[PDB]
């Protein structure tokens, strides 16, 4: 009680063979062969047969690399280039599929209807013949398939007993002495002659021509896809599809080669069909080499005006062999079997696209009836489009169109074995080791070239269709994640210039602002990522760091989890930004490890991009000792910083993404600039940066300081210039009282004392102040209220202003005068602030 | 000195003008309007002037969004579609410009010849008169365009009075009564029996069709980039290039629609052209029009012989004017207008090229190029192309594909507005009034269908061009920069695992063999971090330490290997390496492999220094690393010119890779003998895998074993079985082992597990006798396949065993490094212990 | 559970028994 699997000479040999024998072998070889010559023939047929050899080698790679299910061709192109340019040609083999189900039972049809027309009666009308024929055997074909995948396979196995027997029928006739009326039109037996005169071409016609033969004889061995549509029901189709595909090709290209040469040895290029025409003793002239035997067709040769011969008459092949019912039962076999597997290709590749969820309403198709689960709702909407193309019957013109979309299967059917054997991923692991990749790439350009050799505007309703339907498929972006090579080529992309960043010395001409932002969860501050990621867009680095302070010491896949979040939050507002987190015991000594270790050889950061404390003053003590750590250790790390300050706060936490002031248009206001010390340039850098974007580009910036020359010198091109007023005078007394009032819970009230007993003192805590340092530090303090007292004068309604971080010398004095500083330089003020100081570093050489 | 700015009416209108002028105004529209008629020719214009009105109103969307420089065209396609596209367009753009100005300095010789063969002398055959001419003349063009675009601008205003004095020309000599002389070949002042005559179409000749007629037209239309491409000269592009371009186009058709009305309004389509036919009264009956004026032109149109007429006479309109060589002066500055035109914005777009840093393909620019940064070396490229294609003189068979490198622009121009306006891609936000991305979706549509319609194979050359230059790219820091975040979407698939080493080898001159092997099998194919803890004080980015820094990455580049180098600062070797472990890499190029070398004499050091080493894979483990363990017999430190060689650098031969694989770690025990077998020297060897198994099921599970090697197509040759490993080994190795823990032995006696910490916290690393009993199977575990490997794999070339693994705090560090030592002691080969992180790299299926 | 295993088919299998974890098996008891 299992559904039944196939061999591989029942499964894919069989059928592809059937598949790639029609109905050109028997009505249209012959004809061929005494147009072009027995060997400008077998030319063609080796060089229609390289094509489809190459693609079955692409083919039989690419399904030996793992485990194939239901889906066929579309479930192997899919899995190795992906959804995009998977699902728009598996949406084409279908459709293409179907309505080469249309054009077999026609001939099928045409073929009934010729044989009736003679043997006794035809039925209602000449055109309306070829309906009625049609569509009752389409619904027989569709009866069979429907009834299950062990009856399928017992017609098919029918139908090929029936072309062998057609064969031997024709060997056999091809061998017995010609009859009186079988010379008469052209048949002698066996000889030397007839095969040395049809070894050479002898065009007639309009339609006689090279490519003329060849247009007619490709479009019949393409074909070998029948097997590997069924991948779903072998039972080892990693053996089964490469022997059943390459001797299919090769038996059937043998099967071409003696048909040919065997009928142009035998019948003549002209005869007339009457038996008057045998020679008479002493008259006139011969016209050949036909009255050597006895017969004389010279009023034909003469004339060019009759009917029988190897280019007259189309069906020579059934007036050679034995006896003619046979070939037509042949012809039968012949188109019925291709209509059955090209029926059951469309419906079983059809299921497949529709159980993956790529076009918007056509997964109703998509659901398997009974044990096996047959798409029984596929079978019926082929067969609605068989029949639909069926009553049209004048399929002559449709067929250039349909034959070109199975030619951009075979180009990408060839392309995904030469991109994916490019490329090496580890796992590209194919036991089918007799291939070449650019083999593979020659066949995806020849399939396209031959594509518009055949018809040049077929070919391009194929390939406009093929791009409406993969643009969909890009602009829906649906989530599949198959593990493509498509995928597999942006890592390799990646490393190859990333270690070809190395061979380039470090020199001054290539300084960049790469920075390392300390957001925390990017959720938390977001108005942090976005200053940063303005500036930094397509011209350098920026980290987005994060400590997870814990004493876990493990690293949890669920981490990953998380790590994975943070990711799609930045790429969801289009930041192009990283992420990496840390763990460590408190945030101090994850940064450390973030300064030293991140980054890829030259491609590391250089610059600290961190928030302000705003509650430094009601938490404990001991974090603004850790606060002002991290810039101590940014300096010895020989970093540059940038504080930044707003109104309301940064942390935001304290569905759709918020929305913050760096992301709107800023136009006409100022950008202050307070230039009070040469750290090389990065004070100037990060404005000019900004301004040349499109939201800050309506802006004035405004530069407060043998001046003029040094700024002009290096081009930035600024608008005003200034001196500031007076920094070293007394501020009011007011805010000094504010000043000193602000530090006081740092106070020690110590007086003065030996340093000796100064430090025993402050061995518990190096953070309060003593007198000595607040009485030998206050002319600077005063200087940063002052400077204060100057910005909210002239900047009261600037759009962003910067100023210069001031460095508080180590050990000289605590973190809290230097915090003291940092917060009343930048207090009462509406704009966002930044406070950048550099690293002694040449910057505006650019 | 300040740069030179041109105006709207002087940079872009005027020279988007003459570039759309041609000899077609000339030579070809007469004959246009006669074959096809007033109203179909009427067609033709408006017909082929839409396209190039979307195609300029998406060109004047894209120059109102932001400021991009002279030659900056292919930046909206680079931008939007990759920079392999960019380039590619660009360099096909500026190649058919340089094609161009070949293309008109021969309609200008051809003109000059023609004028020579009349008046005086030909001195040399008509095929090298052509060459002779054009290359001064573009010698010429060089010259006066080298000078410097303020000397360009003034002949490009002159040229243009060129032409609006033919145009004066041609209007007054039309309104004046015709000449006897005149008459004869067909002109008579407007009547409205010829204009109703001529209103419908007369078609004759091999290629007398409106298709015909629509082929030769239609790429007299193009060249509406002639001001956009100077977008760095202008002084305010985006309001002078819209309303430029926008007006450039409007009055070029207004002149082409009056041109064709006004000489069909008058000439005749057939004409004798002797002053023998004026009629005589009484004889016969007349035929044809113009014997209502005196005039019988019936034997011609009887017998379709005459030389005259709108018809049969291109230069019709040369005759009708007051004075004939002004026509001729109109054709000198229609064709040499268009000649210095493409030979400007070829070298614009050269010059660009190569400036750009995101595609270093064409580059060739060293040291700077005249005061003003003269394109010098564009123009000397672009002349030589032009000269290179006027020597072969023949060029109606190379015009087709020509005409459709330019349409390939057009057509990739015009979608890349539409992806990134329907993709809302940042950065693309144009302020114009008039733009529609469905309008920029059909003019690229129209675009791609014209290209095909006028010549099917010449439209596939110039896609099949594109393409090769589009492949070969793909097969430095703004361009590893953008690669690596567009590593940032690409989501993690099983069947893409890549094992991305983190080296531990300290100064990479003393440990080669572990750069050699490591550099191996990750070429080409994977990351590789070298690493080295400098253990001491903290303090960085001294002068000296990056000076450091930089040796190393010199010598790993001398040794063609393809790492990086990363330094690191601690007071101990352990938390120098968590520090790398942690923060290494940029994104999804991070390590996931930690490979160290072997404690070679861990029997005479300090056994703080075992307790570290051990404590460096427990933290490798707590991270979810894959460790591997790399022994080798001599020492790996080689301190203990020319750059030494170690064994990894020889080809191996036919010697054999033994594979012990004990534990199912994932996959990764027998990933790393798999891509070491794809490279040259390990390419002939042999895999041989040994498994454990019972005496009583050996085959049924040898061939289950089998199986499985062959579902994940890993080419593995033989498979062996072990039966013998629950054995106990010979009396000596296990002495051996007892004597080789005996000094690391607490020798307790037997106490519980309260108190062994008590006198263990002193040295942690001390075996307690009650925890080595608890350990004696596993113990001789590693004995037993100690003998079993030299059994085996005595002369082998690289030898691999999974790594035993230790529960925290079940077995101290002592006891770890005795089964690490006891596993590959006394042999020969190299020997690498791995052990994955318990989740699977490799795979059987496709999704 | 907690010992670890020698190599089956059975640990990559999609559709019966997990492999053990690296923190089952390196985790203290
Ligand atoms: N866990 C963390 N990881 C990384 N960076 C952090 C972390 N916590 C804080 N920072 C950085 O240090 C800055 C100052 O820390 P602090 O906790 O004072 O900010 P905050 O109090 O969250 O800001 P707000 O006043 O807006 O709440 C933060 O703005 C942030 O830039
Ligand atoms: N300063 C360092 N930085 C980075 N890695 C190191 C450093 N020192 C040692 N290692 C790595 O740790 C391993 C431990 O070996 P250790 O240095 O303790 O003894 P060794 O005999 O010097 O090592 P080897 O056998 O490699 O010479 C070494 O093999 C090396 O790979
Ligand atoms: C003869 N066929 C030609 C198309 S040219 C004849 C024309 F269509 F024009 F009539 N190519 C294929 C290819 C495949 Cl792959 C399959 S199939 N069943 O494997 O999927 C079927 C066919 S065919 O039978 O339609
Ligand atoms: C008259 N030209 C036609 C091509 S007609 C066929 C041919 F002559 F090429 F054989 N198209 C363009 C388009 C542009 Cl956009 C530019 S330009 N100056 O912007 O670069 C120049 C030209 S043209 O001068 O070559």
């Amino acid at each position: 009680k299992e559904p039944v699997r196939f061999g591989w000479v029942k499964g894919v040999m069989i059928r592809c063979m059937l598949n790639i024998w029609g109905v050109i072998l028997y009505l249209r070889l012959p004809w061929i062969t005494a147009q072009a010559g027995i060997v400008l023939t077998w030319i063609i047929i080796l060089l229609s047969v390289t094509v489809t050899s190459i693609t079955g080698l692409s083919i039989s790679a690419i399904s030996t690399n793992g485990k194939v299910k239901s889906g066929g061709t579309y479930f192997l192109i899919s899995r190795s280039l992906g959804p995009e340019l998977g699902g728009s040609i598996g949406l084409i083999f279908a459709f293409a599929n179907a309505v080469g189900v249309a054009m077999h039972t026609v001939g099928f049809a045409a073929t009934v209807r010729d044989l009736l027309q003679e043997y006794g009666a035809p039925i209602v009308d000449p055109i309306n013949d070829i309906r009625i024929i049609g569509v009752v055997s389409v619904t027989v074909l569709l009866a069979i398939s429907l009834a299950g995948m062990e009856w399928e396979s017992k017609a098919q196995v029918l139908f090929f007993l029936v072309i062998m027997v057609s064969f031997a029928n024709y060997l056999v006739g091809t061998l017995i002495p010609p009859s009186e009326d079988k010379a008469s039109k052209g048949f002698f037996s066996y000889r030397a002659d007839i095969f040395v005169q049809n070894l050479v071409p002898d065009w007639r016609g309009p339609d006689g021509t090279f490519f003329g033969m060849f247009s007619i004889f490709f479009p019949s061995a393409t074909g070998i896809l029948a097997g590997a549509n069924i991948s779903g029901d072998l039972k080892d189709p990693a053996i089964a599809i490469p022997k059943g595909t390459l001797m299919a090709i090769f038996w059937t290209t043998i099967s071409y080669l003696a048909i040919s040469a065997t009928i142009g040895s035998c019948v003549v290029r002209d005869a007339s069909g009457v038996l008057n025409d045998t020679v008479t003793p002493g008259w006139g002239a011969c016209e050949g080499l036909a009255c050597s035997y006895g017969w004389n067709f010279t009023e034909c040769t003469q004339q060019h005006s009759c009917h029988y011969g190897l280019i007259n008459y189309y069906q020579t092949m059934s007036m050679v062999s034995g006896f003619a019912p046979l070939i037509t039962a042949g012809i039968f076999g012949a188109t019925l079997s291709s209509a059955l597997a090209c029926l059951v290709s469309a419906a079983k590749v059809f299921q497949c696209l529709c159980e993956d969820q790529l076009y918007p309403l056509i997964g109703f198709f998509g659901k398997g009836y009974g044990k096996n689960k047959e798409p029984v709702r596929g079978y019926l909407l082929a067969y609605a489009i068989a029949v639909a193309f069926i009553i049209i019957a004048e399929l002559n013109t449709i067929a250039p169109i349909i034959s070109n979309f199975f030619l951009c299967s075979y180009a990408l059917i060839n392309f995904s074995c030469f991109h994916a054997s490019i490329t090496n991923s580890p796992g590209w692991r194919p036991s089918f080791q007799y291939y070449n990749k650019w083999a593979a790439l020659f066949g995806a350009i020849i399939s396209v070239v031959i594509m518009f050799l055949l018809t040049w505007w077929a070919a391009l309703i194929a390939i406009g269709v093929v791009l409406f339907l993969l643009l969909y498929v890009i602009y829906k972006k649906p989530e599949v994640n198959w593990g493509s090579s498509v995928q597999a080529g942006s890592y390799n992309l990646a490393l190859s210039y990333s270690v070809g960043l190395n061979e380039v010395e470090d020199h001054i001409k290539n300084y960049r602002p790469q920075c390392l932002v300390l957001t925390g969860p990017p959720n938390f501050r977001p108005a942090l990522v976005d200053f940063v990621g303005t500036f930094t867009r397509n011209l350098s680095l920026m980290i987005c760091g994060h400590v997870l302070i814990g004493p876990h010491k493990q690293r949890m896949p669920e981490l990953q989890l998380i790590a994975n979040g943070h990711t799609k939050w930045l790429n969801k507002r289009k930041i192009k930004a990283f992420y990496s987190d840390v763990i460590a015991e408190d945030l101090r000594r994850g940064v450390q490890i973030l300064m030293q270790a991140a980054g890829l050889g030259r491609m590391k950061p250089n610059i600290l991009v961190v928030g302000f404390k705003k509650n430094w003053q009601s938490a404990h003590p001991a974090t603004v000792e850790d606060y002002i750590g991290i810039l101590h250790d940014a300096f010895d790390f020989n970093y540059g910083v940038c504080v930044m300050r707003m109104r309301e706060g940064l942390n935001v936490s304290k569905e759709e993404q918020a929305t913050t002031i760096f992301q709107s248009e800023q136009g006409k206001k100022t950008i202050d600039i307070y230039w009070l010390f040469d750290d090389g340039g990065l004070t100037l850098l990060i404005p000019y940066l900004l301004g040349r974007k499109r939201r800050w580009s309506k802006c004035k910036i405004r530069v407060f300081v043998a001046i003029i020359s040094l700024l002009s010198k290096f081009r930035l091109g600024f608008h005003e210039v200034h001196i500031l007023p007076d920094i070293n005078q007394n501020p009011r007394a007011e805010h000094t009282k504010r000043f000193e009032d602000m530090i006081a819970p740092f106070r020690l009230n110590d007086g003065f004392k030996d340093e000796a007993t100064v430090n025993e003192m402050r061995r518990d805590c190096p953070w309060k102040i003593s007198d000595e340092e607040i009485t030998k530090n206050r002319v600077k303090s005063l200087r940063q209220v002052r400077l204060n007292e100057i910005v909210l004068d002239y900047s009261r309604d600037a759009a962003l202003i910067v100023i210069t971080l001031p460095i508080g010398r180590k050990g000289k004095c605590p973190s809290s005068l230097y915090m003291a500083w940092l917060e009343t330089l930048s207090q009462d003020l509406r704009p966002p602030v930044i406070l950048i100081r550099g690293n002694q570093e040449n910057v505006l050489t650019f």
